[PDB]
């Protein structure tokens, strides 16, 4: 196909001898930049009712999307739906806009397929992606309507005496503009602190007109302890959040990474965090007796990692480090390939797939 052509040439060729000319965050700041301007090939892959899943009160025309962390400030969202994303989410943002860490902040190890990054939460802030994303809120009704919807995840700034405070505040500025929010947990007196928490980011949604009212999600690390994950699944549970992101980056270092820059500070993205990712979401599936919706991301570059994650609880994806390596056509490649497996699997669409190898 001229599909398959456009895969090899950006994966064998193409982004190979552009990450070798540019410094990955220079790679990231002109993708944002392209990615904003549209310069990207046209639809070459026409979404099958296969891929369509329906979840956190939207239909998703596919099931790929794009993880945080491309989009920090919502720049791109509408050339992200171009390139074929099902979904997409921005952030993190945080409340006052931040720099984040000094440079270098992200280190590619093209032999295993991963990143390492410590960007540390730069962000534009609430109030400038607050108005980046009311100047198209009309274009973005629509298609969510159309199936496209929209994620924000929140941060917190990095001086905060009060996280909850943050969170709350990206709630109220950004809730209204999102068909999802997310908010990042770690390592949790600390499943008190985490239902407090929640409780407060659930009350702010609650009070939205219900027409600007979002899902809530928690996002977590593949790090936690099992006690982590008890405690999580519970707190959950108890007070009706809508759905998990399983997982952000990791700070293991698997053995067998052989990058040069392996020993940078940083969360880990990309190949060697798939199967971490995916048996996490495995655990917390089963934590949650599947009634909690997941977004499984960690290491997607295929259809079959894909499908490993959906099978395993997922019912929707995400990715971002693959495109790092294949560039734009991974997107067109990963629905392709999961399309061709669900027919192989005997599965009628994604939907049927969802948590399979628990069944
Ligand atoms: C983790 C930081 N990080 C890194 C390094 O670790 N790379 N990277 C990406 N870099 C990209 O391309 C660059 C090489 C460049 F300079 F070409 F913009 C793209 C990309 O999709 N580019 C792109 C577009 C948008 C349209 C048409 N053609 C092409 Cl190649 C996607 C990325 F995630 C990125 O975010
Ligand atoms: C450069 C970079 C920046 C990221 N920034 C964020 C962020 O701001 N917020 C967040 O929740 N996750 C962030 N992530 C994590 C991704 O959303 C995703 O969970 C993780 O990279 C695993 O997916 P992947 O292996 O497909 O990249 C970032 C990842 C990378 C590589
Ligand atoms: O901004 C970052 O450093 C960052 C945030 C996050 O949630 N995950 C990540 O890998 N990096």
């Amino acid at each position: 196909a001229m599909a398959t052509g456009d895969e090899r040439f950006y994966a064998e060729h193409l982004m190979p001898t552009l990450q070798g000319l540019l410094d990955p965050e220079s790679a990231h700041r002109l993708a944002v930049r392209f990615t904003s301007l549209g310069l990207l090939p046209r639809a070459r892959f026409q979404d099958s009712d296969m891929l369509e899943v329906r979840v956190l009160g939207h239909k998703f025309r596919n099931p790929v999307g794009i993880a945080a962390g491309f989009d920090k400030h919502g720049e791109a969202v509408d050339g992200l739906y171009k390139m074929g994303f099902g979904f997409v989410e921005i952030g993190s943002v945080t409340p006052k806009p931040q720099e984040g860490n000094p440079r270098p902040r992200v280190f590619r190890l093209p032999e295993d397929q991963a990143v390492i990054n410590r960007y540390g939460f730069n962000s534009h802030g609430l109030s400038v992606v607050e108005h980046r994303l009311r100047a198209r809120q009309q274009k973005q009704a629509k298609l969510t309507e159309d199936g496209l919807p929209l994620g924000v995840n929140l941060g917190k700034n990095k001086t905060s005496v009060d996280a909850a405070e943050d969170y709350a505040e990206g709630v109220r500025v950004l809730g209204p503009l999102a068909d999802y929010l997310v908010v990042n947990v770690s390592s949790p007196q600390g499943k008190a602190e985490l239902r407090r928490l929640l409780t407060k980011v659930l009350q702010e949604r609650d009070g939205l007109r219900r027409v600007h009212r979002p899902a809530v999600l928690v996002k977590i690390a593949p790090d936690l302890t099992s006690q982590d994950k008890e405690d999580i699944a519970s707190v959950v549970k108890e007070l009706g959040i809508d759905g998990l992101i399983v997982t952000n980056t990791t700070v293991s270092r698997p053995a067998g990474l052989q990058g040069a820059l392996r020993s940078e500070t940083g969360g880990l993205s990309g190949k060697p965090l798939r199967d971490l990712s995916t048996q996490t979401i495995r655990e917390m599936y089963a934590l949650t007796q599947g009634r909690v919706p997941i977004i499984g991301v960690g290491g997607v570059s295929s259809g079959q990692d894909a499908l490993e994650k959906i099978r395993a609880g997922a019912s929707l994806v995400q990715l971002y480090t693959a495109l790092t390596f294949w560039g734009p056509p991974v997107v067109g490649k990963v629905k392709r390939e999961l399309e061709a497996l669900l027919k192989e699997q005997g599965f009628g669409g994604v939907t049927d797939a969802i948590g399979a190898d628990h069944r």
